């Protein structure tokens, strides 16, 4: 029955990053 | 005692969320 | 029964 | 017994 180390929650995301600066066309 | 190491972590994508790097240049 | 692991990832982009 | 990390 136990075990400790099974597969608990299948990972998801885990690591999510970010975008850094999306930047603007303010020129022109 | 259930499976050992029966723990699936993908550890794969898990962060890219919105893409996009555009930071379109402007000033000027 | 046993334990259907992982059939779907919650979350979206 | 248990003994689980997991998730963010």
């Amino acid at each position: 029955p136990g075990a400790p180390g099974s597969q608990g929650a299948p990972g998801l995301q885990g690591a999510p990053g970010a975008p850094g600066s999306q930047g603007a066309p303010g020129l022109q």
